[PDB]
């Protein structure tokens, strides 16, 4: 739109590329998400739409939705980092267990929102995880996976990353539930705390080992009907679960059992956001400030 002055390009999602942008009448800087080439799906209008409505402090705001010459901008709040980012400059220190906490806490406030209106995610990563001066944390591309179902490649076919990918999903899971966001947050989480992403798969099933070699190959003792699942095999590899205190080191017992919780295998045992927010790892949580270099 004429509206809009691009300033750079901020990045390149599944579905387009993102750009900051200044308003040209209002003067403000905003992320400009373009989209491509049908007439664009009447389903996807409607859905993005209601999305304009899902406002929350852990939310990015969907300001406007533009469709024009049957294409689509979709336009964001700009905030200055990604977690992704922040967690890259932070490799050698580490980020403080208090502004790990208070992320960990900010979001699952931000997916209980989400949820309790039935709008999952689905593809929560660090790099939708954006942050701001004050210590705010936030989720972007919130529901935007459900409007146009997700392929794995993205505009120039750009490798989509599956590291945070619930085992439902692998296993071919049609209807899968919230809980695929609470996996992907247990995920993050570790990997705060850690600095080494937990599950780096670069296929699907070398994404679903390395699950398997953590917590265990799954069964019916801890996933009842897993057996029954599209993509389930009976000759899959066998392994024991490991020990759990050698996968986040040197996060305390609270931290632990958390995680846990997150990452139950069966999503019915998997812990709710609202629940997690009542967790004793929260009991002395703050909210620090970052201090971030733009
Ligand atoms: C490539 C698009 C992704 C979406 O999560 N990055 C991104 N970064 C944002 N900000 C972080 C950032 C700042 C400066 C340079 C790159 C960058 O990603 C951002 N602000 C609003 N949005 C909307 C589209 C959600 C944003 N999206």
């Amino acid at each position: 739109m004429e509206n809009f002055q691009k300033v750079e390009k901020i990045g390149e999602g599944t579905y387009g590329v993102v750009y900051k942008a200044r308003n040209k009448l209002t003067g403000e800087v905003v992320a400009l998400k373009k989209i491509r080439t049908e007439g664009v799906p009447s389903t996807a209008i409607r859905e993005i739409s209601l999305l304009k409505e899902l406002n929350h402090p852990n939310i990015v705001k969907l300001l406007d939705v533009i469709h024009t010459e049957n294409k689509l901008y979709l336009v964001f709040e700009f905030l200055h980092q990604d977690l992704k980012k922040f967690m890259d400059a932070s490799a050698l220190t580490g980020i403080p267990l208090p502004l790990i906490k208070s992320y960990l806490f900010q979001l699952l406030q931000g997916l209980a929102f989400c949820h309790s209106h039935r709008v999952l995610h689905r593809d929560l990563k660090p790099q939708n995880l954006l942050i701001n001066t004050e210590g705010a944390i936030k989720l972007a591309d919130f529901g935007l996976a459900r409007a146009f179902g997700v392929p794995v490649r993205t505009y120039t076919h750009e490798v989509v990353t599956l590291w945070y990918r619930a085992p439902e999903i692998l296993l071919g899971c049609k209807y899968y539930s919230t809980a695929v966001d609470i996996w992907s947050l247990g995920c993050i989480f570790a990997e705060m705390v850690t600095r080494r992403a937990l599950f780096p798969g670069d296929s699907e099933i070398d994404q679903l080992f390395r699950i398997f070699r953590t917590l265990g190959t799954p069964d019916e003792v801890v996933w009842p009907g897993v057996t029954s699942m599209p993509d389930y095999k009976p000759s899959f590899p066998k392994w024991a679960r490991q020990d759990f205190s050698k996968v986040v080191p040197p996060l305390d017992e609270d931290g632990r059992s958390l995680l846990s919780q997150m990452l139950h295998y069966d999503p019915n045992k998997r812990i709710s956001a609202k629940a997690a927010l009542a967790h004793p790892f929260f009991q002395d949580v703050t909210k620090p400030v970052p201090h971030l270099r733009l």
